[PDB]
């Protein structure tokens, strides 16, 4: 009933594929390079994210097992220990932020039903991919813009899951950094430097903040509240932007790519009566983002852990 797992890669190969200083411009060849090198972390990524879909759904402790069969597999073979392969950028490094980000939030939907030994493959395997992770933020010259959102989504969740706090406050460090950056008109200026694509990656942005927020809301604490709701102000020029893009088209100079809102809206439309404001963007949905937990609205709904 559980099918097999792919092969674990402890190394990762993946392909930039801008053409201009912005990152805005994409060139097909190398786009179809990226998804060729990359398809089989996506379709490990795709499959942990459904089938701890399939727990939270009917709490079907086979789709539990069978998840976390996977993840003791892909940690048993030392899978993404291995070498970031570089080509023309840090794809590789950003593919590891991607995965863990992926893995993290399978593992925390069905941890509840995991016993002591699978416990004792995966843990470790997921604190090493987080300390990886940490390890490239090192160098004082890669910018902190969304990669360092997308990189403390899944240390702050493998804290979470294996009862790691070093690893939780390195999650929050991201969590707030990114908060900070939002400035008085819900702007993010390294956001802002990414040309036609500049509402896109608000938007990327905004995802895995919302979801760290979500995170901290299973132990109890609000994060949407820091800095008076500072939150709200990107949100607000996210889905506005959604409906308009004239704002940003004014202050990048260049036509934005049209933006449809991805699935944090799910989640952000609960935590205060939102006055219709997300309505059109809920009626775009299912969302389904594995590496920000999977079925975002089946989460948004039923919570992101059974107990």
């Amino acid at each position: 009933a559980c099918p097999a797992p792919p092969p674990g890669q402890p190394d990762i190969r993946a392909i930039g594929y801008y053409t201009d200083k912005a990152g805005s411009v994409i060139d097909p060849a190398l786009q179809q390079q990226n998804k060729d090198a990359t398809a089989p972390l996506d379709r490990y990524a795709a499959d942990v994210a459904r089938m701890s879909d399939d727990y939270l759904r009917n709490g079907d402790p086979a789709a539990a097992q069978c998840t976390l069969s996977w993840l003791g597999a892909w940690a048993d073979d030392g899978a993404m220990l291995g070498q970031m392969i570089r080509v023309n950028n840090d794809q590789s490094f950003y593919m590891r932020q991607w995965m863990l980000d992926a893995v993290a939030m399978a593992y925390l939907k069905v941890h509840d039903q995991a016993n002591p030994q699978q416990r004792a493959r995966i843990d470790p395997w997921l604190q090493k991919l987080a300390r990886a992770n940490l390890a490239y933020w090192d160098n004082p010259k890669r910018r902190r813009n969304n990669h360092y959102y997308w990189g403390g989504l899944g240390v702050l969740a493998t804290g979470l899951a294996t009862d790691d706090d070093a690893l939780w406050q390195a999650g929050h460090a991201a969590f707030q950094k990114g908060i900070d950056d939002i400035q008085d008109d819900g702007s993010l200026p390294l956001e802002m430097a990414r040309g036609q694509r500049a509402l896109h990656y608000h938007d990327y942005a905004l995802a895995p903040l919302v979801m760290m927020a979500e995170l901290a809301r299973l132990r109890g604490q609000d994060w949407y509240a820091s800095r008076n709701h500072a939150i709200d102000r990107l949100a607000r020029r996210v889905i506005e932007g959604s409906r308009d893009p004239a704002w940003f088209n004014q202050h990048t100079g260049a036509a934005q790519l049209p933006l449809q809102a991805s699935g944090w809206v799910e989640f952000y439309r609960l935590r205060s009566p939102d006055g219709g404001v997300f309505d059109a963007a809920h009626a775009r949905g299912p969302f389904h983002s594995p590496r920000l937990g999977g079925d975002l609205t089946l989460m948004a709904t039923h919570g992101i852990v059974r107990t």
